[PDB]
């Protein structure tokens, strides 16, 4: 594997983010995360993750059980917060087969899952090629509100310290036949303030 995707389904481009309300006027947006996919990667053994997501009922242990492996990534994001419009999230995959996806994203506090969101995207068929988009989707308010609240601390160390109990997990599923597609971990720290986002994708193995 050398980038966030199998040999079924490849993540080309995930982002969130806010266009200030000015932005009509002159168009800008502040990226918090972003990976963009438009020497394999470095690997991660699973045990240093599992007290970070709860084990709890189809957690990323027993998913990773289920398997198959090359499945499972793991992503480290340094979050820009350093930046109150439009919150939104956009992703996109690509596969070379044509099937329906379920998207389904649990973010967790102190390793409890706190709220899920399930989407459903079918494929368009382009240059032969399958693409799924979900662009522009508003971004879950317990995330705005927490957004706004970890730009108010102080001190950098405070918001990696809050960050450390926060992960998301997301699994994408092919809806006809259940078998999963792709699990990715999501860690969380706060970049400094002069540097943007940035991302490290691993592999996870056991
Ligand atoms: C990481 C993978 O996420 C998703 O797949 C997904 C789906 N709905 N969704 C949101 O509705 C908000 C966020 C988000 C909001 C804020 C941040 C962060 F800036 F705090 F890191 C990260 C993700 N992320 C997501």
């Amino acid at each position: 594997a050398r980038g966030l995707g199998t040999a079924r389904l490849q993540l080309v481009e995930f982002s969130a983010f806010v266009e200030p309300p000015d932005a009509v006027d002159s168009y800008q947006r502040h990226l918090f995360v972003h990976i963009s996919q438009h020497p394999p990667l470095e690997s991660v053994d699973v045990r240093q993750i599992y007290d970070k997501f709860p084990e709890k009922k189809g957690g990323l242990r027993e998913l990773y059980d289920r398997g198959p492996p090359h499945a499972f990534f793991l992503v480290k994001f340094w979050a820009d917060l350093n930046w109150g419009g439009f919150y939104g999230v956009s992703s996109q995959y690509e596969s070379l087969e044509h099937m329906t996806l379920t998207c389904s994203s649990k973010v967790c506090s102190f390793g409890k899952q706190v709220v899920e969101k399930v989407e459903t995207e079918r494929a368009q068929l382009e240059d032969g090629r399958f693409v799924y988009r979900l662009l522009r989707s508003p971004m879950c308010e317990y995330l705005v509100n927490f957004l706004h609240k970890l730009r108010q601390l102080p001190e950098r160390y405070m918001m990696n310290s809050v960050l450390e109990n926060f992960t998301i997990l997301q699994v994408v599923t092919n809806r006809d036949t259940q078998e999963l597609l792709l699990c990715t971990a999501y860690v969380f720290e706060v970049s400094t303030s002069e540097r943007g986002a940035q991302h490290h994708i691993y592999r996870l193995v056991r």
